[PDB]
């Protein structure tokens, strides 16, 4: 899933604000799947098609410091804000 990873413009801009470099994302994914989830992103947040998502997803990392990846598209659904100690994991995440 590493070569297929897709980071859109939205995620790209959040990376520095949330403490993630592209290498960080890849290294975290390389540590193996740690949970599952669902990518239910709304249209506005699914470029370049903007049609929304409805797919099972895989979670890498740990609570507060994770990366969610859409199983069908390979897209990075979300990266948690590692600079926020009060970060609440997305409701769809199911830790293993």
């Amino acid at each position: 899933k590493i070569p297929g990873l897709k980071i859109d413009q939205k995620i790209r801009g959040q990376m520095p604000e949330r403490g993630w470099t592209e290498d960080d994302i890849k290294n975290t994914v390389s540590n193996g799947a740690t949970g599952t989830s669902f990518d239910k992103r709304s249209p506005k947040k699914t470029p370049p098609d903007y049609l929304g998502r409805n797919d099972p997803a895989t979670v890498y990392g740990s609570p507060g410091k994770y990366v969610v990846v859409n199983d069908r598209t390979g897209e990075v659904t979300q990266i948690s804000d590692k600079t926020d100690p009060g970060w609440v994991d997305d409701s769809r995440i199911q830790w293993g």
